[PDB]
């Protein structure tokens, strides 16, 4: 069904846990401002083709509006509108000094040179600079975008703004030579080491020496498996990727399966781990499992299936709404998506902060700060979890709207 429809449906269902008032709601119910642009390119042949840009600013009472830009072949503005919701939350539940953001391109970047991608990031900052700025509306790569094209970006933004503040601020995910952060690369996978580390404190159980399964192995999840090798020391014990997974109880070595990965495609027939698929690893005896590839995995058809003490949602909507329940009957504790991953968007606004500021941090000062920002912030959720008696997502909700109806209010916004 509809993106913006569940993620306004998703705002609707916690609303009932919180004192908002109905204007509020209409209010944060629907983005506040939706750009929708042309974006002509000169291909390699020398004809020109019209791309469908978009760039949503849902809310910015905290501040300016943070997101990605997705590049998808499959793109929607419904996609971009629920993304740039679900960004208002995530940043304002790590209390940021943010709104809510998201861009997309409705193209497949596959089929596109460097030169051809090259013209379409400067395209696109070209059709969406009068709704961006580096107080304005900061974007970072999401989907199908990387630094070089982050880079691209504000080398775009700043030749249009004649260099007259700070250009790199406009954009966060960029390489260190240009303004980049370092610390980076490991921020989701940080932040959700951080969370889990928080969990297992608040559930009481020493994670030194227990076992992690994770699924996907992309960026998020390799990273989070190497961290909680390395930093909780604990076992992995199942990786999986679109292909398949694997197990091994003894436990399985980051650096190696991504090795493997890296040579035979994915990571199955690993010398000497069982083979697995990837819907066999969500019901795998762990004591933390930590899905990071894809949306809704684990549904009410095999919630009764999943025997991890803390399920750790670093992929974005990897749990349905109907599936939070019987995961919490069971008595597993569960760490909201936008709570988990927000590590990311952590590091983004330090990137954010050093380039305004012209003054840039060591990896050991960016770590610090995010560690006492995530710290902060799942205390603060499960706190109202464990006062009112409601689920972490709705305890992450209640948390993330109250800050923004309180801006809202002391904006004027609202009246009531
Ligand atoms: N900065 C970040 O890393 C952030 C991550 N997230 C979320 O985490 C998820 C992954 O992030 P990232 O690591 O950057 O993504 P990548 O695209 O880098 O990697 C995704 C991984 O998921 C695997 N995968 C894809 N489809 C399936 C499937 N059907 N079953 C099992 N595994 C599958 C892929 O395996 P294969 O290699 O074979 O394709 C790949 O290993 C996304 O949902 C993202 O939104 C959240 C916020 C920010």
């Amino acid at each position: 069904i509809d993106p913006f429809e569940m993620a306004v449906k998703q705002l609707e269902r916690a609303a009932q846990y919180m004192d908002i008032s109905e204007e509020a709601l209409e209010w944060l119910k629907k983005p506040m401002r939706i750009v929708e642009v042309s974006v002509p390119i000169e291909m390699d042949d020398g004809s020109v083709k019209v791309f469908t840009g978009f760039r949503v600013q849902h809310n910015w009472a905290r501040g300016p509006t943070k997101g990605g830009i997705r590049w998808h072949p499959a793109e929607t503005l419904s996609t971009v509108k629920a993304l740039a919701t679900f960004m208002t939350w995530k940043v304002a539940v790590v209390d940021l000094p943010y709104g809510g953001g998201k861009g997309g391109i409705i193209v497949n970047p596959k089929e596109l040179s460097e030169r051809e991608q090259e013209r379409l990031a400067r395209a696109y900052i070209r059709a969406v600079y009068d709704v961006i700025g580096p107080w304005t509306d900061i974007p970072a790569p999401d989907v199908y975008t990387n630094p070089k094209i982050m880079g691209w970006m504000m080398d775009e933004y700043e030749t249009i703004m004649r260099r007259k503040g700070p250009a790199f601020g406009v954009i966060t995910g960029k390489p260190l030579s240009i303004g980049g952060s370092l610390g980076r690369g490991t921020a989701t996978a940080q932040g959700a080491i951080f969370t889990i580390r928080e969990a297992a404190k608040a559930l009481g159980i020493d994670l030194k020496g227990k076992k992690i399964a994770v699924q996907g192995y992309g960026n998020a999840g390799y990273y989070t498996a190497k961290l909680a090798k390395e930093q909780l020391g604990m076992t992995v014990v199942a990786v999986s990727d679109s292909r398949g997974g694997i197990y091994n109880p003894d436990g399985l070595d980051p650096d190696e399966v991504l090795k493997w990965k890296r040579e035979h495609g994915s990571v199955k027939d690993f010398p000497g781990a069982t083979n697995i698929t990837n819907e066999e690893l969500l019901e795998l005896e762990v004591d933390v499992l930590a899905p990071a590839a894809i949306e809704e995995v684990i549904t009410e058809k095999n919630a009764d299936n999943i025997k991890a003490k803390i399920v750790a949602e670093v992929a974005n909507g990897p749990v349905t709404p109907e599936a939070d329940d019987i995961l919490r009957e069971k008595g597993i504790l569960q760490i909201p998506d936008f709570l988990c991953n927000a590590g990311g968007v952590t590091v983004s606004y330090f990137e954010w902060v050093q380039n305004i500021n012209g003054y840039y941090w060591t990896e050991e000062e960016v770590r610090e700060k995010l560690d006492k920002k995530m710290t902060k912030a799942f205390w603060e959720v499960y706190n109202t979890h464990k006062d009112k008696n409601i689920h972490m997502r709705d305890a992450a909700y209640v948390v993330a709207v109250s800050r923004v109806y309180q801006a809202m209010k002391d904006r004027g916004w609202v009246k009531k």
